[PDB]
């Protein structure tokens, strides 16, 4: 089982799906060996009905589509669909959060409120918004406008955009026609010009891509800022992570899925039914976290994470798993079979997000909790139809510290330079003992043994001084093998990181060091890490693509990590991607990504499927920048 | 040749590109032999990196996706994904339409102005926009603010659904949660549902299609309704098709593509520059038109059609094309490189609509003169660098009688019948002289032997008393083949029919019938042929579903005319589509889009690749309809 995940618990409860005889993912990836090779590369096209077309990446016929559309064509116009689709995503996620906040400040949502009014109004001052004299409701409904005035075509470009990035960032991408001037705007245009008999030129369909993915980027943010606003800017936070998590004697509940206008409700409701859950033989309601969803309670609340992204029905197969309460986004829809296997109670609650056979239940703001409360006892009587049946809960869990927001790790900073405390951290890389930073993002994927890019990159990268930060299932791999941890910080780190984490923890308080790894929240998140190094390359007055920062979606999987990929490049960072997209079909294609591309935006996808040689290219891209900065490297 | 298209002429460009070694659409075909199997039946996916997935239509595994998507998650959400694809096309045409009369009224692109301020005034009392006492400038600039908030979430849903449909028809909507919020919003809404890990139930996914498909509704009827204000409402106009349209010693041009938002503008400025064109050696420009934008221009000014869809390569073949002048939607990429062999200078004029090795003049509303004399003399140039050499122009076209918009269908009833026009069409279906309505629209595909399908069976239904009603290709194939031509209403008409188009041409002067066929415009001009019905239902106090009125997109191609056909499915009209969709791998799929979908929208496809049998097929349709009435049939 360690060729299907590194983790030891998913490796016992993939013995036990073996021996029940219930499929896995990896099982049904076994079942789609080989794999089309035309898909594989890129060289399939449906965008008409005279298709499916597709092109021999070599030797003889097909070489073109039958409208004449050329492999670079082709490649180009599937990888921006992905973009947009990406898009979509993380910005119907920040616009959801945008109608509930507007329906809490006027007065529809009693269950919501303004719970950060610091972050509220820097926001507004970042946007513009005349805070001096307002009402907080009235300067959030001025937010909440501002958020859903993104979404199409207006006066001012996408905000989210322009007011969050340096501004020798907008001016470079601005020159090069890349600004969005909507989100919605963007993902149909990709969509438009994608289709049969439209935009044919690679160089041109690339462009449109990046702008689209800048649509993605204010996505996240805005997603970040409206979390935020309504559910607490987070601090740093003690918790565990691993099926370990889940308990034999509870009612034991997943929140799953990446919106957590539910789930944070959910987290609230459950403390008030430890009573009623007690009346059934639990102990209490044990809410645990999968996926981003479980990311965002964990950060704000402590919830500890029960797994991730491809090893998220094993938490079902123990047997404990009495509900799991879904959104959307990367929930496989197995879960809703293997249900009646496990005993699981799976909830749909959002109207565009059903799977056939589970329960759905109508979540809406104004009746937040009292939907909570008819999910949770629906959890309650599962809880009790398994008394007196054996559960088989793997006893592994690791120590997770978590909530580094932006803000968090600039007050960090701040106990060691009150008035300027970016400038400890960059005093740190410019004498050598943080070399650089990385960000480890997105998914897990079942082409990848599960957690092995991650935890051998950032183990290489931690050794050489770089500080390293995480989101999503990224910082969930990283988790659950100990990278949270601070007393791991003696093996993990180089001296030089080792002193700077020892440094910052012992002027906070801990008498130890942070972790070795900072944990930024979930794939809307990244977000926090833009702002972060955005505000680092304003202190330096540089750019992003002159400071020493990379990222790595090491074992990527969803069309929003296709889009957060994306994004990475055109703000200015190498960014390293472990498993290949559909783009190798096209050799045009790949070198834009890989390589010219850096003469537009000065970033650039590194493709690397070995880990090792991974961490070997991202360092030598961190060592290019410090040497670019006159530092020694 | 006729097994590729049943039109003389393009067999005869043919052979001619044959004797040439040009490689055509139909060469590309044969190539691509034979076609995938998964992609046929829509048992593929590739919207996360674990993939490409694929399910055996029957036997072994693979037979789930890996994230367990089963068969019916995975064609639906194809589908659902082509359906926005169409409605990001037309409503990205209507988009620029409403930006262009924004320009215009506000004195920024002088070029363009309010041509019909009837219309101007008709949609703004639709709509609810006061006109008395206001400038048309002004009602103008609050009908383009309308029309480009039709694109987002706001107070009301899309105005250009609910103000253009019965209201039984927006009630029976509106009880199914059908009605889009945005023309964008639902376009960005099905790309997340559709993504990895998100909607898996194909009854939720297909009703988030049918929604979609209304906002694409709703992009033509915006469409149609601006370029009515700033170009015209269309009139009778008499004038040619087919490649005799060009002439050997003329500056011929083509304008190609559907935003005629240029083409209308190359049109007028072509005239003036007559004397240029001869100083060159030419006896003038020769403007014709392909495709949509073609038909934009034929409706409006009588410009000849030269070719459509899937035989547009053929006016290549000529030699005597000059200029082809491109904007966006169905334009086979090949045009770019067959233009080194035939000499033709293929422009594109749209920034997001670019082919490697055209030459591209970027349009602007404010410079549109000057951009058309740009690009009309590299057309003149062009003619030049042909002088003395031999061109093969099929001497073969037909008569085309069009330009029949609503508003002129109502007005030539009008002559029957001054205060209640719609009466005298109703009078003739009750009494059999009309037997119901048909709708041919779409694309042609290099599947079916070109025009075929149309032609087949518009024959049968003509002999049958079926009132015919075209738009864009199908328009196209019935205009090539002698449909629009009032010689052949003897030939080609039942007794009724004839009687009808007799009586109505003869109250309105001509002395002779309407042409056996009603050319109503454009693609987006389907929303024509929906105020039409609509008005018809309105006067006999029914729905759409009643009437005996179907639709025929019987040879298509795009992801619009997958829209359109659904948008028909949703307004209540059976409707028959010539090709098969990638849906046969879903039987679950297949029986709600042929049969269940009749319970929710009243309409539903109906499936048939034989012409014949489809003729009889939409003849029972329209039967039933007319039992369903009472009336006789
Ligand atoms: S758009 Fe072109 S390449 Fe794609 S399926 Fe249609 S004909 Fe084939
Ligand atoms: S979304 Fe599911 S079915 Fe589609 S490619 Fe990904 S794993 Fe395969
Ligand atoms: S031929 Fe396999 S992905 Fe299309
Ligand atoms: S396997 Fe051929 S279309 Fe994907």
């Amino acid at each position: 089982q360690n060729l299907k995940s590194t983790d030891r618990a998913v490796q016992q409860m993939l013995d036990k799906a073996k021996r029940e005889g219930i499929q896995t993912v990896w099982d049904r990836y076994e079942a789609m060996k080989p794999q089309c090779g035309f898909g594989e590369t890129g060289l399939c096209c449906r965008h008409c009905l005279q298709g499916p077309c597709r092109i021999n990446p070599f030797g003889d016929e097909p070489k073109v589509g039958i409208c004449g559309a050329t492999a670079e064509v082709i490649v180009a116009r599937g990888l921006d669909r992905s973009i947009a689709a990406g898009a979509a995503g993380h910005s119907g996620h920040a616009k959801h959060l945008a109608h509930t906040l507007k329906k809490a400040v006027q007065g529809k949502a009693a269950s919501y409120m303004i719970k950060d009014r610091t972050k509220l109004h820097s926001i507004a001052k970042r946007l513009g918004i005349p805070t001096e004299g307002q009402k907080d409701e009235d300067i959030a409904l001025e937010v909440a406008k501002a958020a859903l005035a993104d979404f199409h075509e207006k006066d001012t470009p996408v905000l989210w955009v322009t007011t969050v990035l340096p501004p020798s960032r907008v001016k470079v991408l601005s020159a090069h026609g890349l600004i969005p001037a909507g989100i919605d705007h963007e993902i149909a245009e990709i969509m438009h010009r994608t289709s049969m008999g439209c935009d044919a030129d690679a160089q041109n369909l690339l462009l449109g891509g990046l702008r689209c993915s800048l649509a993605d980027l204010a996505g996240c943010y805005m997603g970040t800022d409206l979390a935020d606003i309504l559910f607490g800017t987070p601090a740093p936070v003690v918790t565990e992570s691993n099926l370990g998590v889940l308990k034999a004697d509870a009612v034991n509940v997943a929140v799953h899925g990446h919106n957590p206008v539910l789930s944070d409700i959910i987290v609230s409701v459950s403390k008030e039914m430890e009573n009623e859950a007690r009346a059934a033989g639990a102990t209490g309601i044990n809410v645990v976290g999968i996926c981003c969803t479980g990311n965002e309670v964990l950060m704000r609340h402590g919830i500890p994470a029960c797994t991730h992204s491809v090893s998220q029905e094993m938490a079902m197969i123990t047997g404990a798993l009495d509900a799991m309460i879904l959104d959307y986004q990367c929930i496989q829809p197995s879960v809703a079979t293997i249900a009646e296997c496990t005993g699981t109670t799976v909830i749909t609650t959002m109207e565009m997000s059903k799977i056939t056979g589970a329960t759905h239940v109508n979540f809406a703001e104004e009746a937040a909790v009292e939907n909570a409360k008819q999910i949770l006892r629906l959890a309650i009587d599962t809880f009790k139809r398994r008394k007196g049946k054996p559960v088989e809960i793997p006893n592994i869990k690791t120590k997770v510290v978590a909530g580094f927001s932006t803000e968090a790790i600039i007050n960090a900073l701040s106990k060691l330079n009150a008035n300027d405390p970016l400038k400890p951290l960059i005093d740190n890389v410019v004498n050598g003992n943080i070399r650089g930073v990385c960000l480890f993002a997105g998914c897990n994927n079942v082409k990848v043994p599960q957690d092995q890019n991650f935890t051998t990159i950032a183990r290489k990268l931690l050794k050489q001084n770089v500080l390293v930060v995480a989101t999503g299932c990224g910082a969930g791999a990283l988790m659950r093998h100990g990278f949270m941890d601070p007393a791991n910080v003696d093996e993990l780190c180089g001296d030089g990181l080792k002193a700077v984490l020892t440094a910052i923890g012992e002027a906070n308080g801990l008498g130890g060091p942070l972790p070795p790894v900072l944990h930024m929240g979930s794939c809307v998140d990244n977000s926090r890490a833009v702002a972060l190094v955005a505000a680092l390359a304003n202190r330096l007055g540089v750019d992003l693509d002159r400071l020493p920062v990379v990222a790595s979606a090491a074992e990527w999987m969803h069309e929003k990590a296709v889009a957060i990929g994306t994004w990475a490049v055109t703000i200015g960072l190498p960014t390293h991607i472990g498993v290949l997209p559909p783009i190798t079909g096209s050799l045009p294609v790949t070198q834009i990504l890989t390589s010219s591309v850096k003469d537009i935006t000065g970033g650039y996808f590194i493709h690397e499927l070995d880990p090792e040689t991974a961490a070997d290219k991202l360092l030598a891209a961190i060592n290019e920048r410090r040497a670019g900065l006159g530092l020694p490297w």
